[PDB]
């Protein structure tokens, strides 16, 4: 039958390596759900529900035609059951029924990855919106049979909207707020679970001259992202994460429960800012990340300020 | 004047008219009636709907690019206001709205040429436009390419809409339209085909394992943009924004307000597949949830049941 | 080096002429920021922050491979500094750092236009959302080296959402409302800065038989547009302002901080209404424009009302 291979899965913002196999395999993935309290912002704590200890879950990377076998464990300290719906999976609930797992239990199931693409996976236990809004989502990349083109740098980015009882900035442990969630009025909108998770000392890094690809998911639960990198243009966009390629795009829509792949070349050093360009989200609710690029200046691409005079 | 005349075959949702087996233009005659009527929105919740032909959405029309569409548009004498129709398929003043303004008890006729293929919203455009749309007056007209569309085993007609009631969702009785919530874009219900449960439970769509499925998806709005997804399926093909461009291997696709999309997939194994707007509180808290029930033989090679349950 | 050329820029809804040049140039652009009070609607005044005296800024048109040299002046009557982030620019802030300009000063800098497309530019001084929400955005078109196809008529259209302390209709000078902006609850949604800016006596004009191209931007700050022209179908859409072309589209998404190009032939006379088809925006918040087309009727394309009888 098919050979068995253990999956390499990565914590955001890292991405598993490209697959060098030209035949189908049974790829074994282990996942654990963990409820834990973490910092959403300075002085603000939140009780996240997570795949494997953070938001988003770890990235999976398989090849079209693979069978994906999932061993799904719910930590005994969890208060509720959890499960997983893979948008990459064809069949009931994307796997949700087969993976329904009470605290302190393990479920196993498998599915065939019939189509390439970049797929959200998320918990689907009722009330589904709360399980997602507490942070239970990630991406699985299903490569085309021939692979994707080579790039220098790859990053794993997932946007989410969060609903707290207090206003943004209100200190302490902030509970989930169902009324704000139903009204689609989030207090925080973030990349990778937390304000500053990929900014500042957590900034992404590259060098001038390098090609960059970002695997961008939107776990929602509710918002649609107008995704943009300040100071860059997307040379290529895989539209809605599908096969169709657009070029020379400044800002691209990432549907709720959907994805996009964007590619660009960083030509000169600087700090490049990832945003949701519904711009009060970025500068007032947290939807802001950084890519720091080192290397040599090149005035032919962009200069510093050349003069300052009276007007 | 010398074209043959064909009576249109139109369908109530979720059904779709047969494919056109024509490689030549015709004059297609369409009859429409507008009716105001109280129906159930949800358990114990009633709503005064304004409708094309007695339900939400209106009946689906299907013609071929290059056809002349002759519309006979009647407003039921019981209606309280005039109604008309703007076809996004039509080129010219108001998409036909200027030519179809019809008082209760009257009938208007006009015609237009369907110059471009696509999947087009049609809706009432009487002032105030947002209320006429928000009360349910929208449908789809499919204009086929001259060579037709590929064959598929099953076709469905789905239209999302957002609704604005004075009471909160669940509040019992006849709920009036709430202008202030509509202007704020804060709907109480978000539904497929006009009502909670319209294509779920006993009303679920039906297919058999092995069949290819095409869904004609509209968004009448008035206000929301849909992130459309089928739980347990991947879109093999998407006609982007309802146009000529085809995307493939898409999990969730944007349906603009007043816009559309065509999606296609193959249902490989049995199960209950859920249509949602994946702005997910709309799906599970406001009604934007449909079901496709597929019967046939299991296939563990596509997906298994739970294989084991052990202590962790 | 490069020949130096002065830019021809235009106030909306006009577009600069097509570029016939077959060689790269250094294109000099002068921009001034001005804060001024203008009418938003009948009896409603608003303190706008503008590029060159209105909303949107003047449209810039250059050729892929040009160097764009910007002379950026901030009027001494301004209360705060202003700058510009060009989405067409590759590098720090899209130029925002290099163009940071206090009231009464002029900055200069330059950047190379590396990719064709239709790009938003906007102010990026903190708080970014407020500078954008007060009116500081425009479009720059970067033509492909071979130019775009010829059309008869071209228009410059930019949607924006505005946040006033009072409800829509409230008279007098209306201050910016930060709370409504953070909540994404605008009072006005308009084309080109004001209610009626391209309607009525300000309507766009064409003649039956002409091909029309609209360069459509969305300055936001927050809303995504479902752009539609009542009575027309888009023959061509440059998706998200990029290279990919869709055809036969009734309504297209314009991302926040993004753009689209749409093209259609006007076949018969009439009044064709530009709307955001999130339709309460168009008929209750101001997102309504008009294209008046003169010429001969053609009943084979659409008839008038042919009869009115009893039912
Ligand atoms: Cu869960
Ligand atoms: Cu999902
Ligand atoms: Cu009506
Ligand atoms: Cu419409
Ligand atoms: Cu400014
Ligand atoms: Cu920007």
């Amino acid at each position: 039958e098919l050979p068995v291979i253990d999956a390499v899965t990565t914590h955001a913002p890292e991405v598993p390596p490209a697959i060098d196999r030209d035949y189908p395999a049974k790829v074994r993935v282990k996942m654990e759900t963990v409820e834990k309290t973490m910092k959403m912002d300075d002085g603000v704590e939140y009780r996240y529900w997570t795949f494997d200890g953070d938001v988003p879950g770890r990235m999976i990377r398989v090849r079209e035609g693979d069978t994906v076998e999932v061993e799904f464990s719910n930590n005994p300290s969890s208060t509720v059951p959890h499960n997983v719906d893979f948008h990459a999976a064809t069949g009931q609930g994307g796997g949700a029924a087969a993976t329904f797992t009470a605290p302190g239990r393990t479920s196993t199931f498998s599915f065939k990855a019939l189509q390439p693409g970049l797929y959200i996976y998320h918990c689907a236990v009722a009330p589904v919106g709360m399980h997602i809004a507490n942070g239970m989502y990630g991406l699985i990349l299903v490569e085309p049979k021939e692979g994707l083109p080579k790039v220098d740098k790859e990053f794993y980015i997932v946007q989410g909207d969060f609903y707290t009882k207090g206003k943004k900035g209100a200190q302490g442990l902030q509970p989930f707020d169902m009324d704000k969630a139903v009204a689609e009025q989030p207090e925080y909108v973030v990349f990778n679970g937390h304000v500053g998770a990929i900014a500042g000392d957590n900034a992404l890094k590259a060098k001038a001259g390098e090609t960059v690809r970002m695997y961008v998911g939107n776990g929602g639960p509710n918002l649609v992202s107008s995704f943009h990198v300040i100071g860059e243009i997307f040379d290529k966009v895989y539209v809605e994460g599908g096969k169709l390629i657009n070029e020379n795009v400044q800002s691209t829509i990432v549907p709720a429960g959907g994805s996009a792949i964007v590619e660009f070349k960083v030509d000169i050093p600087g700090n490049y800012t990832l945003v949701d360009h519904s711009i009060f989200r970025a500068f007032n609710k947290g939807a802001l990340g950084q890519l720091k690029v080192e290397g040599a200046e090149n005035p032919e691409i962009m200069t510093q300020k050349l003069s300052d005079t009276a007007y």
